[PDB]
């Protein structure tokens, strides 16, 4: 695989491989989204949804241009979290999580 393609597959399996100082892996509910037959009310709300699943893919073939794409779609992933998720729910502050360890990941892996 390319450069960039190794560097964005090092930082989103960093992100998905995090875990608490419990050991809990924090993106296991963000993998895989509900599909639209189970779960509408989530596409009735959330414009633009994502998963990790559909981040891999899109790193797989080529689709970010740059870091800051990937980050982009990272941070739409925690914005819809946050949006369709309670305030002060275990999945809400998972994201928040989630977007920081995204942000120390990239530092790490691109330098
Ligand atoms: O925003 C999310 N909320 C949720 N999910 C998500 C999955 C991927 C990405 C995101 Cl950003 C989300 C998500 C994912 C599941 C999966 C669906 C596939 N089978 C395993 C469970 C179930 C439920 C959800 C919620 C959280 C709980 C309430 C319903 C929605
Ligand atoms: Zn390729």
């Amino acid at each position: 695989p390319p450069k960039l393609t190794k560097q964005m597959n090092a930082i989103i399996d960093t992100v998905i491989n995090y875990k608490d100082s419990s050991g809990r892996q924090l993106s296991e509910v963000f993998i895989q989204l509900p599909s639209r037959k189970e779960l509408p009310e989530y596409y009735e709300l959330i414009r633009k949804p994502v998963d990790f699943k559909k981040i891999k893919e899109r790193i797989r073939n080529h689709k970010y241009r740059s870091l800051g794409d990937l980050e982009k779609d990272v941070m739409l992933l925690c914005h819809n979290a946050q949006t369709f998720n309670l305030e002060g729910s275990q999945i809400y502050e998972d994201s928040i999580v989630l977007q920081s360890v995204f942000k120390s990941a990239r530092q790490k892996i691109a330098k």
